[PDB]
């Protein structure tokens, strides 16, 4: 009688949405909810990462462009940092930067200009430093003195030194070369969602740290967006207009409701949870089941859970950005990153009312525990072989440096990559070093390709077999699907 | 009695042809003739590809010698588009362009020579521009505005600048160097044919859209083929020949067969399952079977009838083009190649009549449709990361700039290649995005290759399983092989 | 009475030599030769191939040297084979190549001289060639017209052109200049099996062959291997001596044991066959069996044979060529090589007499036909996309040029070696052809990996499990081993 | 009754040491020890590591700079040797090195100076070398011929040949330009446990043997450390401190614990194992069994007592470097790295203390025998191409050269690696090695990918699948097991 109410209540819980349409009637609108905040949340990320594609397209163009106008000597990729090894270069590259500065509206092409108005040269080395080699001898104050000196733009006069420029190279930590310029984006022009006017703070160091007659050089600008106060087109006056402010409301708001809806089907689970529990042991003094007490819990929601929070807090983020103009797409990108994929994610519980797509996710979950404990033993050899190829093959190869260029270059090992490359930029200056980078190699490659994919392969592939077993010849016990029958 | 009638019809149904000449000696000349449409069309797009490859050999080496004549600093592979970030550098080159043209008898090495006459500059920049950045304002007129000039060939008076070329910079949107040339191949005489001479239209465009102090630089060739008035060999006068034109009538003769006799013998096969139908249901009052029904259609003869019209098409338009000299061959080829992969595929019908190479076949198409599924689901996961790596390491990675690279890369990575390049490539600009990735590409690759791939292998294995015991233990019912036993 | 004769000759022939002498004590001479054998053919091989390493050491960095001495321009790598695109560039490297000819004694490093005495320019081009591109027409005679020259080495008085050295490049198809030149190895005279001095017969191409305005450009070295007249070391004559022929000719004389001794055991193999069979009919009526009639046969005893050919063969003519003293091995490598790779395969011979072995290589060998049959449809779907990728993204494709190369891409490609740079080397100047060969590569990798792969693992799994089964519960009936027992 | 107190001893021995601690309350000790081995160990290579890493660094980023200053026309990574071709060039960068020797106050930027004062030049060349290649003849006395020069570091005034250097090019093996410099490293300032000053032993080696017209050029700086008489920071003095010995002393200590106590665990072992066969046999005459005689020792405590005398031993080294300042640390960073990975296996000692762990180890070490034994057969297939491959494509490839980089390459290609760039780097100079590269090629990839790893698999799959059914349905017989129950 009672028991036919609750196998109605539980049997109402276990059936599927559009199952539980079919039968009963109840209007689906969470799945309905479901999807809208799918094709949102997407649409959302498209949008976003196409503007940040523009702007992030625009800063590279011209730090390249700033690049070859003021670094002298510079090639497409020397590492983005080449460097100098004798003082007149030193000299010459400093000068060839002013001068380049200077004649910038002459030599240039871009939309180029000025602060409206300095160029600041600035030393920065030690207060006192004697450094005595010959004598196996030196007294340091590692305490920072720094000097200055701004070129006003407008002084063609100065263009044999000219400029009061003095070095030591005994003393001295790094020169800079900072100023500011100002641009324009065209393409933005067609989108008036995006502030027009573009700021470069750029930077010139050359860095002398690390003494060893290697003097690092690298161009840094570090940008500001900003607002032009108007701009015309055709004669017809324009300002820059906001809609993706609604849009993202409109996300907070279906990413709220959904957040609220999925906590009352948890709280609902649970409840109904416990009062199977009493229920069953009331009834017949049997009640020690704590894995039918998981099947109550629903983790994909909880996955919905995490995903709504994720899109909300990115979207506050969001907001704040395009409000304020700043330039700074790095918390926000990965909390939305991550909410997609779990979303996506869940659109994998919207394959899963399927008996086939059913087997093959229960195939996989069923697998993940073993993988990952056999993952942990894993783990522990390659962490081995990880701390060793790094002590002893640090000095003689280009990899092998720190530990985690030894992990990613393993994990290339075991997925088969960049093998050669590995056994021929080893250094033969020692024999025995190398005999053991053999050996090192050849045993490492083997034991992870030959006998452990092999056993991750038969891991799933036992897993498949069990579940085609039982969707075959029925699942195991459980108390609960007797229960249901 | 009748049904043994009916047995007969169906048990020749289900025969082999070459069976169906062993026991009852029906000619088999659908066999010859799709042969010969194999070894047809197979000869037909050997030849044909043959002819493209000296054709498309002719345009790219000619190509690379004007790029290293017209274009100064070229060098090989600067992606083919080199860029330059200096005023008197667009004016070194374009000058350089324009005199290399003017001397281009005395200087080249090949059979070049004019139109018989004008080498053509145009300015292409806006009617209005004004751009000041410095005071955060500008006023434009997106309308495009419009320059040009002729140099005649025979003019080497002018050769400290000579021409009138002036520009702004500020508005400026592309500069074009349009002009013409004739040239002839002399591999094609040997083969009459190729039309021998050949028609280059050449334009040089000095890119300053996306406005970044970066003018991109690129060649392009338009060509037009065209057949010579005459041509001697040692005094014997010599026009063009064709009999390729008889050959590709042929294809289509016989593809045509192919397609009516394909046609006939599906149309046969549905009258023939009707009447298995309606008798089966007449007799004994039990006909709701579908599977069957599908068993009557042989989906091998609608890759045949696909193959014919692809054929056909294809064939039509190379006529076309060797009729009327074009040199755009991009749909011929296309059509003509999926045919041909579809043909090979038909080989694949004339193996299956084997039962060991049955037995492969079989384990493939029963393996396709859950492999199918399940790289829906495996894809669902895939466009996650792809999303999330998409907006996350697009700034930051050479890769991942468009959802399109990404898909490449990462389905790259489930096959091994080119992780340390991934790992290495990233920038340390920012920690947090870095330490992303490393959990990015650490977590995908596990999870794609050491678990997935895994499987798939399981999967195929399994089936292989299955049918293996079906060729022992007999295949499953289905009451069509009860009642012809 | 005589089954019991039958049974013991049988049993002698199944069981192993080791199992020959522990039972009846036969002595094992053939294991013995056997054995002598690999390790002969095996030091052969070494000593063979570190001889030609030095001499073919020599012989590539002398080229390179040369390369860089007389070919203006040449850098590491340009396919070694770099191109001219002026008229000035062709009189100014060949300019270059004479005046570093002349000065050779000067300039060079090396123990370099001349034949003791001419350089010889040698143009060719047509009889007849006029060409006329702007009026459509040209008039040529095929056949080739030749002119020459010689300088004298000893003429330093011509080196503002001096040489009478005039071109048409209208009619031109190539201009060489060939010379000779003497050297001495001194790695060599520390092993007095080796000729001293070398002769290096130069030959620089201009090639205009394939007219498109681009001058091919090659340097070829045809050496002859010379034996000094005499040769002293501190006070001590010496001339070159000889001791690896009679090592040769034991070689000859190990493999024609071993050739002889194994016809002798095919032969009493079929003997004792035709024996079994006979016997089988006439006391019981009871010989269609052809499987047994198989197993008399040993096909190991056939690969000692060929191998034992091969090394005869290759052996006569490594002695032909050391007492001729060429430099031709080309031969000679492949014959001592494919029968090296046999004859550890006989070790493998020489491992099966250990159950567990045997269960491994018996595993292997009943695979390998089914691997083939498959090999043999997968063949088919690989000439499919072979044809199509080869049309269709030939000209849009740096690889796919030739059916070689798209074999090759397409391999590589299911053994997951360089994929996004097949992805990536694509034009997009057609849309639709690059959308082709996005669906062509996607689907082809899929396929070829995650389906076929996974059935080769299938198909070696099944046949493991099979014979694991057999050694576990017997093996199948022969009638053969029934008569053993 | 006596029976009883074997099985308490027994199971005593086989219970895990958490399980000897919930049952009989010992302490486990042994378990506590072995961990602060391993975190002790651990820490110790990451600091002697993190040392190494920074002392290499400033050698390498010094070696460069030297580099970049002595050797003209120096090249990041022309294989670290370049090679010069002309004897103007051998005096020219001869005079580069010298006057950047002279200069190096002036020119350079690090902390460099001088021992305080030689320049020693040193031909080294035959004693007597009388060589006529164009009579085919030679005169050479192998004993070698040395000279030397000294510039005095103050002597500006050579600075049109200036030193008395006159060279011959015939007689020469190699010219020698050896000096020293001094240096300081400034980031070990901050680190009192570093000795600060280094000296620089650097030779330059201009090397005509194996004459080829082709000059080697190296460079090569052997270093010393050196302590600093005394160092002062701020005004406060200091002198470098050590507390790594006590750390090491430590190391030591810890590691002869656990040897002692180890040996001990193994030699009760033994004697319970004596104990267990004399009862055996003395009580039932029962006792020819081996696998329990090995089931009572245990390989993990030997790995233990193999680490522990590398660590001790590394350790002693490491303190002697430590104390003497000496540089060349390769034995100590091997011991040390294979002590380590053995320590981490001992961790996967201590998860086999939970069943599902158990299971996967257990696969491991049943599955260990069957493939290395497997590897010994498909070894025996690739010794086979190996030689092969190495004689015939030596000479026409660039890998291929030596039997070392054969076996490289084709591992690679076992596991994917680098493909297309061995068919496409092959020389078509002749044909018929051509065509048996690609047989060898497709044949090996293949033979070895498509059947092989596949057996691998097979292997570990199967051994998975039996443990799995003896954790299922119990282990097989040992009467041991039967004895405990
Ligand atoms: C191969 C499959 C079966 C499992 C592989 C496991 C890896 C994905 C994980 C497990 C633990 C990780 C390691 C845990 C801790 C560290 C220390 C970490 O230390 C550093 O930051 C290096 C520089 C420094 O010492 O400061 C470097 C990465 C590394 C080796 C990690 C690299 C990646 C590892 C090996
Ligand atoms: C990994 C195996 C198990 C299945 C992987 C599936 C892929 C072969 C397919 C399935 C769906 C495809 C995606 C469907 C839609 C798009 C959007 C498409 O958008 C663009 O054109 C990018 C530029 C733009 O946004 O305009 C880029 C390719 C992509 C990601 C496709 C990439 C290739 C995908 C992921
Ligand atoms: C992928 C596995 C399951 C089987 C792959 C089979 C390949 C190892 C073999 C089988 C047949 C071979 C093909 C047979 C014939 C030819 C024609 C041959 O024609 C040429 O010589 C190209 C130049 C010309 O047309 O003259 C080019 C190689 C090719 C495609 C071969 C390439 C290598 C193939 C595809
Ligand atoms: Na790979
Ligand atoms: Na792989
Ligand atoms: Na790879």
């Amino acid at each position: 009688l009672l028991e036919d109410q609750m196998r109605r209540k539980l049997k109402f819980f276990f059936m599927n949405p559009c199952e539980k349409f079919w039968a009963r009637g109840r209007k689906p609108w969470k799945l309905a909810i479901q999807i809208l905040k799918i094709a949102m949340v997407t649409i959302q990320l498209v949008l976003f990462g196409l503007s940040n594609q523009m702007v992030v397209a625009f800063k590279e163009e011209n730090t390249v462009a700033f690049k070859h106008l003021f670094l002298k000597g510079y090639i497409d990729r020397m590492d983005d940092t080449y460097a100098v090894y004798t003082q007149s270069d030193v000299y010459d590259q400093i000068i060839f930067a002013v001068n380049q500065y200077l004649q910038l509206y002459q030599v240039s092409v871009g939309n180029h200009a000025y602060e409206n108005s300095a160029m600041a040269i600035c030393q920065h080395f030690y207060k006192r430093g004697n450094i005595y080699p010959g004598n196996d001898t030196f007294d340091i104050d590692p305490e920072i003195e720094t000097d200055c000196f701004f070129v006003e733009p407008d002084e063609p006069f100065h263009i044999e030194n000219k400029l009061n420029l003095t070095l030591d190279f005994h003393r001295l930590l790094t020169v800079e070369l900072q100023f500011k310029l100002k641009a324009i984006n065209l393409q933005t022009v067609r989108h008036q969602e995006l502030p027009d006017c573009y700021d470069f703070t750029l930077t010139i160091t050359f860095d002398n740290k690390a003494h060893s007659g290697r003097i690092k050089i690298s161009l840094d600008n570090d940008i500001s967006i900003r607002e032009c106060k108007d701009w015309h087109v055709s004669g017809s006056i324009q300002k820059n207009t906001h809609n993706m402010m609604i849009f993202d409301a409109f996300v907070i708001l279906t990413c709220l409701v959904s957040l609220i809806l999925c906590i009352r089907s948890v709280i609902s689970g649970l409840q109904l949870q416990q009062e199977f529990v009493n229920f069953f042991l009331l009834h017949y003094k049997k009640d020690v089941s704590v894995s039918d007490q998981m099947e109550f819990v629903n983790g994909w929601y909880i996955m919905i859970i995490i995903s709504d929070i994720l899109t909300i807090i990115g979207s506050i983020l969001k907001m704040e950005i395009q409000a304020k103009s700043l330039t700074s797409y790095d918390v926000c990108s990965i909390l939305l990153g991550t909410s997609t994929m779990l979303v996506w994610l869940g659109v994998i519980r919207y394959l899963g009312f399927f008996a086939k797509y059913n087997l093959l996710i229960l195939t996989l979950q069923a697998a993940l525990p073993n993988v990952i404990r056999f993952c942990c033993c894993a783990a522990m050899i390659y962490l081995g072989y990880c701390f060793c190829g790094w002590i002893v093959l640090g000095p003689y190869h280009n990899k092998f440096r720190s530990l985690n260029m030894v992990s990613e270059c393993l994990f290339s090992l075991i997925n088969g990559d960049d093998m050669f490359a590995t056994f021929a930029k080893m250094q033969q200056k020692s024999y025995l070093v190398w005999l053991f980078s053999r050996i090192y190699l050849y045993s490492f490659i083997s034991l992870f390709i030959y006998m452990i994919l092999s056993l991750f392969i038969a891991l799933i592939t036992d897993t498949y077999e069990t579940i085609k077993h039982y969707q075959q010849d029925g699942f195991p016990e459980t108390e609960l699907r007797t229960f249901i029958s």
